[PDB]
């Protein structure tokens, strides 16, 4: 399972 880590 991917993590997909930050947008306003």
């Amino acid at each position: 399972h991917p993590f997909h880590x930050y947008y306003s």
